């Protein structure tokens, strides 16, 4: 089943305080349902990405992967594969949420389920449905 949630950081998790609260609640619900969570970001990484990495350190997500550290970037299949590997799942069991249509299409082509993030209200319906989460997020 849909066991893995792979999300971008910039343009997805770094919005308004309201949007970030909504994402924190959604990720917490996903975690409680056993969903593995990875941030897969095209970002140079290193010290400058400490805000992103803190989300792994503090347990908000299971793992943070940054292209500048991986040596591969979205939409390359290898980037998605690394994310899936990080939470011990096949790519086919993962959902990618990303604000780049090219990244979402790349994911779908690799066998993931894709969700295009343009506004939280639209994307949340898809996410909640895919993972069978209960309540309004
Ligand atoms: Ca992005």
């Amino acid at each position: 089943g849909m066991r893995g949630l792979i999300v971008d950081y910039a343009g997805v998790l770094d919005g308004t305080d309201e949007d970030q609260r909504r994402w924190r609640n959604l990720l917490a619900a996903a975690k409680k349902n056993g969903v593995g969570t990875v941030i897969l970001s095209n970002d140079p990484g290193g010290l400058g990405a400490a805000p992103i990495r803190e989300l792994e350190t503090n347990g908000v997500v299971d793992k943070v992967l940054l292209s500048g550290e991986l040596g591969v970037e979205k939409p390359e299949e290898a980037a998605f594969q690394a994310a899936a590997d990080a939470i011990d799942l096949p790519m086919r069991d993962c959902v990618l949420v990303d604000d780049s249509i090219l990244n979402v299409r790349g994911a779908v082509e690799a066998g993931l389920v894709g969700v295009y993030y343009q506004q939280f209200d639209r994307a949340v319906v898809e996410i909640v449905g895919l993972f069978g989460l209960e309540g309004e997020f």
